[PDB]
Parts: C-alpha cells; sequence; structure tokens
C-alpha cells in the first residue's frame, strides 16, 4: 500500500518517541522497588506482571513510526527472554539509553556507522570484562540469593529453587507449574517416572494405595504392540518358573494378551503388570532403549531382529523396585551397568548439542534427567489466578537466573557490574572520534540500569551512580534498603549471562536503530 | 475503471516527484557513510537494511502518477539485484540523475527519443570503456577487498568470503545462512555430502559419534526402492565374501530388506549401511549417476535393463571412505576415473548453459560442486534477528560482488570508474544535437554515484567530483577516510559487472521514462 | 489568548522552516542572474521586484512558529534597507546561513549563548577587516560602476547617478521620482529653487515663457503676511528710485497690497513680483533666513523687532538673477557673503547631527543643497507602471549604494569581500570551544552570498567558493560572465557600508534566533 516516508531528525524523533513509550512502560518494573504493569487481555482478566518482556510484547502504538521504534526495541526484550529468561527490563533500559545517547550523537553530526562500531567494540570489551569479573556460582547459598533477587526478593522462591537444584543435581531438570495450594510446593522424582499408568486397573497389588508395587521384578521391553499371548507365553512361563514379578513396557497390550496377564495376576502364578511405552514415534524407541540401559535389559523389536517367542530371562531387564499408578510408572534402582548408563547419557548429550530446537533439547534433557539425576516440579501457590501468573513469572525468572548463574557465574547486582566494566573500559578507543563517542555512549548507557533502579526507588540516580563509581569492586547501592555496601555480601547478585545478554542484545538493536536515516511505513 | 490522464510537464513532474521520493529513500544508504533505512513489515519487527533494492521494493506512493514513477524506477534496483546482486543503490542514483537531466532537456524542447538514443549510445560506449578499464580479479587479496567494500567495509566478511572461495575453488558453491552464534562461521564440505542420513539408527558403527564410518566400502546404487532381500542377496553374499563394508544408495530400503541388512550389521558378516537416494524424480537419477561416476560404479535401474540379482562387485562402486550421520551422507575419495568425472562435469555445465531457470542452474552448479570443488556455508553471526537480517544482506551483497568480480573483473570504486569513463567519452557524439545532449546527460549522471557518496559523507560533491576528474586513472576519493588516493591501493574496488549492470539498467529505464509524454492511471 | 508553547528541537525546526521560506523567496533575487518575485497586492496590480526587503515584508506564514521565524529574520532585511538601502537579499542570505549553521551547532549540544558570542566576535573582527580592506570611492567611474551593479547591471542608471553626483557635489541632494517618458531623465537645479510660484499671473514679464524674469533685483524677505500697501510703501518708493526690479518673499501678499504691486508692475514704475515664503511654521523662518544669507539681506519680522515701514535698500537683499514661474521660484547668484553662507551651512550641518528623524535630516540636507551644492531629480522612464516600480526600486538601490560608497568606500563584490574577511579571520578564537564554533559558523556563512549567487547562476557554489578562496585579494567570480577575475577591474563593486550592515544585522538577528529554546505564540 501507499507508504509514508520520513527522513533525518523527524524519523529518528518518532522512532525515539516510540522507544521511549515502550521503555517507560517497561522500566517501571525494574528494581525491588519496581512496580507492576497491568496488561489488558482480549480474553480473560488483565495480567499483572513485573516482566519487561511481557510489557514490551503488549506495547503497540498508533503512530506508525513510533510503533516501528517500539517493535525494534521490543526485539531486545524478546531476545533477552529467549536466551537468559531474565534481565529483559535491564536490556530494554540499556537499549533506550544507547538509542538516546546515540541519537544525540547523530544530531551532533557524527557518523552513525562509526557510532555503532564504537558501541559494538565497547560491548565486546564489556563482555570480556564481565567474564573476567564473574565468579563461579556453585554454592547453594549463592544460588538461593540469585533466585531470591530474580524473584523480586522472594527468599522462599530462592531457597526452594536452591533445594530443587541440590536434589536433582547438575543433569537434573526443573520445571514450574501451577499449584492448587496457597504455598509453593516442590515435588522431586528420581530415576524414571514416565507418565504411563497401568493398562488394567486389576493389576493393583496394593488396593488401599491404588497402585502396583513390584519388588525385584523383571522388565520386558517390547517395541511392538501385542494382542495375543502366544508370542509372550515362553517369557511368562520363564518368569513364573523364576518366581519374581514382571513389568511389561509395550506400545500397547490389549485383548487376549491383556486379559490373560490380568487373570494370571489374580491366580498368582505370575505377578505381572503391563503398561504403555512412553512417548511417541522416534522417541518411544529412544526412551525404551534408555529404560533398557537403566535396567540392564534389551528392547525386543522387529527391526532389531529378535522375536518375543525367543526372548529369555537374560534378555529381560532387572530392577530393584517398581511402582505403577493410574498416572505414572516409576522404576527404582534399575539393575544396569553404570558405564552403560553414562555412555547413553553422553550419547543424549551429543544429541542435545546437535539439536537446534528448544523442544527437542528440553526433551533430550528430560531423558537425561530420567536416566541420571532427577526431575523437579515447582507448583506455585497463589490465592488467585492473577497472583498465580505473577508468582509463576517471578519463579520462572528465578529458575532461569539460577541456571544462567550456574552456567556462566554471577556478578554484582544493581547495575554495579556494568558500572565497573565501564570504569575499566574508560580508556577504550576506536579507529576515529565517532567510534570513540559510540564507545562513550555505550559506557554511559551501562550506567542506565542502576540509575533507573535508583529512580524507581525515588532517590537521586546521579548521586547514587557517582557514589557507586567512586566505590570499587562489588561496592554498590541496595535499592531495597536504600543503603550502600558490598552487593555480594548483601546477596544482590545478577547472572553474568543475564547481564551480558542484556548488554549484547540492547547494543545490537540500539546501534542499528541509531544508524537509521529513513523510515518507511504504511500511511495512517 | 475511470482513468486520470496527465500530459506534458505535469505528468513528467509527478513522475519525477515519485522517482525522487524512491531515490531519496534509497540513496541515503549509499557509501560507507551511508545510513540504514527501516522498513515497516506488516508481519514481524521492522527490517533495518542498507539495501537500495529492499527500500525501493517497499516504496509505494499515494499519488498514482508519483507511484507510477516510483514503480518504473524500482525496476532498476530490482534488475540490478537480480543480475549482479549489488549496486542497487548506485543504479537507482544513476536512474534518478538520468531522469532529472533528461527531463530538464525535455522541458528544454529536445526530442526525448533522441535523448534516449544518445543515452543508449553513451551507455554502450561506457560499457565498452568499463570492459577496457577492468582488470582481472583472481587474487584472494582483491577478492577480500571487494567483499569488504560490498559488506559496508566489513573486513571479516571480506576475508571469510575470500577463504571460502579459496577452499571451494572455481567450480565450488557458496551459500549464506543464519548462524546460532555471534560470530560468522564458515563450514566447507568437499566431495559429495548429500543430505540423506542412515535409514536405520542401528547402522551406527561408532556410537560415541552417532555415525556410520565405513573404510574402503563398496557402493551399490539402486534406482528402484527395495523391500525384499532376495533381489540383493547375491550382492550381499559377494560383499561378505570380499570382506569390505557396503553402502546402499537407494530410493528406499524398508521392511524385510532393511531388517535383514541391520541384523547382518550386528552379526558382523557384512558391515552394511543403507540410505535414501538424494533428490527427487528426474534429479534423483542424475545425482545417482554423478555418484556412480565419482565412485566408478553403475546405477542399477529397470529402465537401463540390469537387475539387482545380476549385480556384481565390478558393478558396485568403490570409494576410500564413507561417513553417514542422521543428517547427511558423505563419500570421501570415490574411486572413479578422473576423465569420466570431468566429462560428467562438462555435461552438467552444458545443462547449466541450456538452463533458463535460476533454481535449475543453481541446483546444477551444486551438483558440479559436489562432483568436483566443494560447498561452503557461511553462517552469519548476530545477536538479534534484525542484526542477523542486516548482516546477512551485507554478506550476500559481498558474495554477489565477489562472484561478479571473478566473472568480469574489478574497477575503481567510489564512482571513479564511471567518472573516468565519462571523461573518455567526452568526445562522443550522436546523429543530432538532441542525441549529443542525451550523451551529455548520461555522462553527467555517471558522476552521480560519487557525488551522492560525498553528499552522504557530508562534504562538497562538486568539489570532490572536480578533484577526481582532474585526477587520472584510479585516483579517487575515500569516503571512509575523507581523503584522496588510488582506490585500488586503498582497497576500494567495485565489480565491473556491478557497475556496468547498474549503468545499463538505469539508462534503459531512465531513457524510457524521459521519453514519456502521457501518464494514464486510475483515479484517486 | 491561549498560547501554544514549543520547546527545543521542535520550536527551532519550525523557526528554521519559516526562516527558510522567507530566505528562499528572497534569495532568488540575488545576483545579476537573480530572478524577480511577484508580490500580490490587495490593491492594484501585483508588484514585480528584485528587492529582498520587499519580498520579506510581504512574506507571512500560516504556521505561527514558522511565521515567528520569518518575522524575526525579516527584521534583517528591514534594517538593512533602512540603514544602507541595499544588500537586503545578501543580509537575508547571511542570516539564513548563520541560523542554519548555529542551529546545527545547537543540536550538536553547544551553548547557544557562546555560539552567539562567537558570532558577534567574528562579525566585529569582520567589520574591522572590511574597514581595512575598503578603498575610498571618490572617482565618478567607480561611482558609476557601483550604481550599475546595484541596479542589476544597468550601466545607464549607474552613469546617470554618477553624472548627478558630479553635478550636485558632495553637499548636493539627489531624489528619484516617476518619469513620463520611456527614458531615464536627470533634472539638476542649482542654488535656491523653492516650490513657490508667482502670487499673481500678471507679474509675468515674459509672456511667451509664462514666467517672471528679473535682472539684478532686490529681495524683500518678510516673515509676516501683508494685505496693505502702507507698511511697504517706503520700500517700494526706494526701489522705484533705485530703478532695479524687486522680488517679495512673504507669508502671503493679497488684497490691496497685491493689487497695488500688480498695477505698478504694468505701469512700469517698479518691476515688482511677489511670492509666498517657502515651507511652513518653524521651517518657513529658517528657509527665509537661508535666503537672506544667500542674498546678503535681512528678514523683516515682528519677533526680531524691525518694521517694514523702516526697511531700507540696504536691508533688502540682492541677487544677480531671478526666475519665477507658476510652479517654482529660483534665485541665481545671490549677492551674499561666502563666509556667511558657509557659516549657515555649518549651522544646518550641526542641526542635522542633532536631528534624530529621517524626515528632519533630509529636509535639513535639502536646505544645505539649496544654499550650496544643488538638487537633482531622476525621473525613471518606463513603459508601464510595473516596470516603473521595478526600475525605480533598482535606481533607489543604486543611489543608496553610491551614497554608501562615498560615505564608507567600496569592496570587491560578488561575496568576495566577506570571503577574504573570513580567510583573514580563520585564526580568530573565542573564550571557549562553543565561541570558536560560533566564529566558524559566522565565517562559513560569510561565504553564503557568493554561493547563492553561483547557485542562482546555476553553477557549482562549492567549486566557485573554493576557487575564490584559493585566489587572493580582489580575485572573484563574475556571475554575469560566469568567469573569474579581479572584481574591481571588472567593475563588480559593493559598498563597504552595505556589506558591513548586512553582516551586522544578519549576525545580530541570527545569533538571537539560535539562542532560542522556547517559542510562545497564539494557538491555531
Ligand atoms: N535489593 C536490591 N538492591 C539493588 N538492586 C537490586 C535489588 N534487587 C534486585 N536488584 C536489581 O534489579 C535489577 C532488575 O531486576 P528485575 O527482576 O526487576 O528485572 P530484570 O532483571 O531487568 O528483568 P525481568 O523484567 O525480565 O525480570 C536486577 O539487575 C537486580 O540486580
Ligand atoms: N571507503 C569507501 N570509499 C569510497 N567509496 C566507497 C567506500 N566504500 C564503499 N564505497 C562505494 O560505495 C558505493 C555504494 O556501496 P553500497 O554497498 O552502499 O551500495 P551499492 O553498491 O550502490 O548497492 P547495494 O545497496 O545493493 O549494496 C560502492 O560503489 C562503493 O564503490
Ligand atoms: N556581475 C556580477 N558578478 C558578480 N557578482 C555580482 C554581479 N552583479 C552583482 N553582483 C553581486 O550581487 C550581489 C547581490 O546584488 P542584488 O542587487 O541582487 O542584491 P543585494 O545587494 O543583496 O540586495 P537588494 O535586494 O536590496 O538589492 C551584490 O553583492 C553584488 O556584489
Ligand atoms: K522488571
Ligand atoms: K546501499
Ligand atoms: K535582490
Ligand atoms: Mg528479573
Ligand atoms: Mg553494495
Ligand atoms: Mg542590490
Amino acid at each position: 500500500a501507499a507508504k509514508d516516508v520520513k527522513f533525518g531528525n523527524d524519523a529518528r524523533v518518532k522512532m525515539l518517541r516510540g522507544v521511549n513509550v515502550l521503555a517507560d512502560a517497561v522500566k517501571v518494573t525494574l528494581g525491588p522497588k519496581g512496580r507492576n504493569v497491568v496488561l489488558d487481555k482480549s480474553f480473560g482478566a488483565p495480567t499483572i506482571t513485573k516482566d519487561g518482556v511481557s510489557v514490551a510484547r503488549e506495547i503497540e502504538l498508533e503512530d506508525k513510526f513510533e510503533n516501528m521504534g517500539a517493535q525494534m526495541v521490543k526485539e531486545v526484550a524478546s531476545k533477552a527472554n529467549d536466551a537468559a529468561g531474565d534481565g529483559t527490563t535491564t536490556a530494554t533500559v540499556l537499549a533506550q539509553a544507547i538509542i538516546t545517547e546515540g541519537l544525540k550523537a547523530v544530531a551532533a553530526g557524527m557518523n552513525p556507522m562509526d557510532l555503532k562500531r564504537g558501541i559494538d567494540k565497547a560491548v565486546t570489551a564489556a563482555v570480556e570484562e564481565l567474564k573476567a569479573l564473574s565468579v563461579p556460582c556453585s554454592d547453594s547459598k549463592a544460588i538461593a540469593q540469585v533466585g531470591t533477587i530474580s524473584a523480586n526478593s522472594d527468599e522462599t522462591v530462592g531457597k526452594l529453587i536452591a533445594e530443587a537444584m541440590d536434589k536433582v543435581g547438575k543433569e537434573g531438570v526443573i520445571t514450574v507449574e501451577d499449584g492448587t495450594g496457597l504455598q509453593d510446593e516442590l515435588d522431586v522424582v528420581e530415576g524414571m517416572q514416565f507418565d504411563r499408568g497401568y493398562l488394567s486397573p486389576y493389576f493393583i497389588n496394593k488396593p488401599e494405595t491404588g497402585a502396583v508395587e513390584l519388588e525385584s521384578p523383571f522388565i520386558l521391553l517390547a517395541d511392538k504392540k501385542i494382542s495375543n499371548i502366544r508370542e509372550m507365553l515362553p517369557v511368562l512361563e520363564a518368569v513364573a518358573k523364576a518366581g519374581k514379578p514382571l513389568l511389561i513396557i509395550a506400545e500397547d497390550v490389549e485383548g487376549e494378551a491383556l486379559a490373560t496377564l490380568v487373570v494370571n495376576t489374580m491366580r498368582g502364578i505370575v505377578k505381572v503388570a503391563a503398561v504403555k511405552a512412553p512417548g511417541f514415534g522416534d522417541r518411544r524407541k529412544a526412551m525404551l532403549q534408555d529404560i533398557a540401559t537403566l535396567t540392564g535389559g534389551t528392547v525386543i523389536s522387529e527391526e532389531i531382529g529378535m522375536e518375543l517367542e525367543k526372548a529369555t530371562l537374560e534378555d529381560l531387564g532387572q530392577a530393584k523396585r517398581v511402582v505403577i499408578n493410574k498416572d505414572t510408572t516409576t522404576i527404582i534402582d534399575g539393575v544396569g551397568e553404570e558405564a552403560a548408563i553414562q555412555g547413553r547419557v553422553a550419547q543424549i548429550r551429543q544429541q542435545i548439542e546437535e539439536a537446534t530446537s528448544d523442544y527437542d533439547r528440553e526433551k533430550l534433557q528430560e531423558r537425561v534427567a530420567k536416566l541420571a539425576g532427577g526431575v523437579a516440579v515447582i507448583k506455585v501457590g497463589a490465592a488467585t489466578e492473577v497472583e498465580m501468573k505473577e508468582k509463576k513469572a517471578r519463579v520462572e525468572d528465578a529458575l532461569h537466573a539460577t541456571r544462567a548463574a550456574v552456567e556462566e557465574g554471577v556478578v554484582a547486582g544493581g547495575g554495579v557490574a556494568l558500572i565497573r566494566v565501564a570504569s575499566k573500559l574508560a580508556d577504550l578507543r576506536g579507529q576515529n572520534e565517532d567510534q570513540n563517542v559510540g564507545i562513550k555512549v555505550a559506557l554511559r548507557a551501562m550506567e542506565a540500569p542502576l540509575r533507573q533502579i535508583v529512580l524507581n526507588c525515588g532517590e537521586e540516580p546521579s548521586v547514587v551512580a557517582n557514589t557507586v563509581k567512586g566505590g570499587d569492586g562489588n561496592y554498590g547501592y541496595n535499592a531495597a534498603t536504600e543503603e550502600y555496601g558490598n552487593m555480594i555480601d548483601m546477596g544482590i547478585l545478577d547472572p553474568t549471562k543475564v547481564t551480558r545478554s542484556a548488554l549484547q542484545y540492547a547494543a545490537s538493536v540500539a546501534g542499528l536503530m541509531i544508524t537509521t536515516e529513513c523510515m518507511v511505513t504504511d500511511l495512517p
């Protein structure tokens, strides 16, 4: 359609107006004194959130050029959320500061390309300095502090996340879901607990618990789906001769085979329980093989070549305990080779490295957590759905921040790491004066998060920033107590990954934004 | 529908207004000091680009006659992008200059047809002079300089493209795709690496790598799809007698045949791996034949006449190494006749010459790069998607410019080649004074790119153009450093093909545009 | 009424837009190649003029802030017209250039007050350098060149003005009026020619000429008005005894006195002619006293004390010749003391110095021109009234420029004097960097007149300015011939007063304009 074209100061001014609208909606959420933003939803009640990414996602302006700027600067928060899951508001603040200072420089007549190059050089040096300044975060105390800070100072959330990570270990998985109660609950399950229940309610050995409990049972892992008892009769006869119980993991057991297994279950010749194999095509086989590796068994398939009529007790797997319920199947202490379990885990790790999809890699990591480590569910407790959504967002931010901290370490919070980095980079220079000015605007924007935190607390951002800069190391300003001190000692920690990601994405977007001279959009 | 008709100076003025709108949106991107244009997208975030073709494609005006002019002059950028992949902004600037001067001449009362004829004669002479002035660009240093200049002075992009061309050779292929990391990555694969993985995960000889590795295996190339082991049993028996591994390239191996091959793979009688043939109908056969030529084998087909029961070891191909993964199959050092490989490559070259489709010719060239030469992928590294798009556009422009340079050579950049060409053509004359004036306006427009570069740098275009014209040879003006010198020595090079294509397309469109006396469009 | 208030870049941008509208309407008139502007008049036909002051006076914009800027920058042209009567377009161009560069500096973040101070310092130094570079313009050839240049190269106007000044001398007066013919006419009258005709038509001594001609007559200067012959009878009797004619200069002669004088005129006893005294109250007495000083007589008044009955021949003045017509009275070679005439002229000069009104000082200068020197009228010849107005404006500009040249000298035209002044002031510095930048913008704007002249001629302003700056002394660019040479030799001269006044007024207005941060106006 017909296009409105704007040039020079007019287009840049409208772009900055939109960026400022979005960043002003977002930055009110920054800091422990940060406020909440209510986002109207066309469906359901409004969402009250302290997430800059959510606020930015909702922002959209009538003016096409202002909306253009808002959309461009919203990529910063979106990318920060995608990568680190935290620091979206900080990244938006950094992008707004960089855009403002760079547009000042552009109106000053400096080359926008050189300003962008200087910003990029300053940000690269700042990332290197952040890596140097970062310290490993392996202690549960530091992890709890990081989670508490990322959850808007919810010590309960921080300590719960620390406990969950301690329980599940390095290779473990943690997920966040809704809770029925008012309190946050942690549910940790070890080993395999794939979500497949008994195929027949009459397999229940223990009625008062409504669950099948097998002690030292064999495990028969069948890739095919079975409807007749003939193909398995040798296996059931061998199991009955052995005397121990049996668990079948199959695509489907139904009809004559299922009925015969059930009848034998009452008759007591064999304590047999059957369940569906977990997952679906091209993943069911993988999970069956992981169970085989855990239990020291082999998967019976037609592709592999073996037949069920020829299956033997040695072919069958072994585990110490098994608990089936209507919902989930759990195998406890599968009798399998530890070297083999680690080899399979390494293969799944290689698959995760090869993977390029978030869903694929998280499913692979869930498989790793089932094989080794454990799986934890944090049920967020809230009285209402709006509170549930807000607390779930905060808990997810805390979990993401803790993962970032373990992955890349921690730095002083409250915008102190960026302040120190800029102080170290004061001597940095570019190829020309425009690049030097770009470096300087990047360094000055590095102070934007702390200044915005102070502003939201209501104090004087310039005074606080000057005091922090005069300080050294981890010395900083506590927004909660409105005092100064060592941020590490006070427990105000930010993941180095979060800070670096915010800086990087904000710098890229803001540099390209300031390099703009024309804006083309649809007419009103 | 009812039509608005405009005549003479009014129609030409509206046409020029639209052309000027488009060219003003586009030309701000010209030069190292050129700025970026933000294009609103109805879907997704706005696109920040320095590409005149993209800007022109987005341009569209409310006024029907202005939009008419914009659309006509947009063909210049579109055709330049299609042919050379670079110089779109230069072509648009040239078209705008030619249109402006020619419309001045038309208002001056000269014959527009004679002006167009003079412009065409001047452009033909200018193309001949560009060919004379061009120098071959075979050195990796010149290639890197060309890529760096076309990538808005990204030495990293230039050197990466130079390395990729050095690795893949003349007949090699290079493509540009998105990258997950922040840095630009180069991935070069030699020989055949068609994207077909193992048909059965259990073929993996090396589990820690999750890949099949065959040393000196035979290759059985089957055009048909196979589901039974009977037709192949003689071949498998011969292979087992030989003792070396075997790779099957077929339309599909499934069911009994696949299962038997897999079972034999564990049993160790024959180290057999099977994969799908690459491509689809009417291309699968061609790629199978190229693999046969590479490996010194023969393709088994029903059309050709041979049967698989009668296939022999001599019929089977031979290669030194083979590596299969879930994603791709790679054959290393196929034992085939070099004369035959060159003959097949020449046949594919003849097919490329006969081809009239970009997709067909690029697929044929990919086949050539698989047979001989190699295939390179440049994964563009960017922190955000907008930066990724901008950097990918710049890298594609650099790759296109480097290909143009190798194809047709290089000339002095910064609008210096056109300046020198016009100086050489100062004595050119037409059949009449109107043709002479058309020649003169074409020559004056030849200076438009340099003047626009200077204007974007903020200096005085007339002074810079006068100094460059007073200079001789490759003497020019460095927009980046705002100094004068030998453009070749400074590394400011433009492909002769890019310059010639921009000039030619701009001249054709602009001449026809100035020859206009009436414009017919839909009413508002 | 309610007010719209605008701040910062928005207000300055609107101010600059209005200034640019006015300056663009005005600057098309600059140069020998300068064009004419047609100004619609609510009454009468439109006025075609090449006067920047007239164009600016007519300019008025719909937007209140743009109109604000236009009105402020119109003061420059108005003040230049009031002071020098020429250089209005040059002053407007200088103001526009200063405003543009200073607003660039302001957007650059420099202090507007310091920019204004630097501009003022640069302009003071430039005025001093203009005074140093100026050369006296006392030769009629230089005067004619100046007039020709100021009349848009009308050699006829220049030579006519040179002849008029040569005739009337230094203390003479020149005025411009409409002419009935197609050719410009010069009418010079020496001595006293006050516009008072014979009180009675029958005084005509020469009927074929319809005028009174008296040879060596006495002059009776009466401050009172007379209606009876008794008070004068002794004087008439003495005159009749003497035998020479008599001229009465009185407030009014009527009734019995006039009738008796007329009757005696026929009877021939006394050749008496009577006329009204010139001017009105508080000026009639002064002009009567100047006539008395010229003719060596005394004014008869009641305030002074003498009575007409006691007046004598010695009291009566003496002159060599007298010519009265219905329109004007002229006295030729009044017999008065030269020392006295110079003393009265010096007294009138002191009165001119004390005077603070243009009308008062021009009337005093007319009295000086009547006493000594002469009075010249240039009747502008034109075929139509529009041509008459245009040519009269050009002739008035030429006269003002010639007066400025005699008063303060001449400098090289075509914007060369300002170029040389800026070159000399290149080393000038202020108290701070903002003042230095203000100096630099003033120096760059000093080049604006030459660049605008070149632009109106259609050539390259930057190239022409560079060539002129590379030149030295009076070397410049001839807009008429589009060649370079010594402007003095080519006859392209501009009054130093005109150039200095344009620079000063433009600098003052532009500095104050750039020092603006808020604009308050009425709402739309
Ligand atoms: N008590 C505190 N004193 C000082 N700074 C604090 C304190 N608590 C938190 N902060 C800082 O507040 C900053 C912003 O945290 P917040 O969770 O509000 O937003 P964010 O990290 O920018 O992003 P998101 O909106 O995605 O959660 C963090 O950098 C943290 O360092
Ligand atoms: N440092 C430099 N000095 C002088 N000229 C330069 C310099 N760098 C690039 N140029 C010139 O800039 C001109 C424009 O390059 P640019 O990549 O901006 O646009 P283009 O080639 O017209 O088209 P496209 O928009 O499709 O990339 C090229 O002709 C190149 O010669
Ligand atoms: N032949 C010429 N070559 C170069 N410059 C010339 C020539 N003739 C005139 N000029 C310059 O043209 C400039 C502008 O003259 P012009 O009479 O058009 O306007 P002005 O002096 O700015 O003001 P005004 O509009 O009040 O007359 C003068 O400075 C004069 O020096
Ligand atoms: K927040
Ligand atoms: K471009
Ligand atoms: K003028
Ligand atoms: Mg947070
Ligand atoms: Mg390019
Ligand atoms: Mg003039």
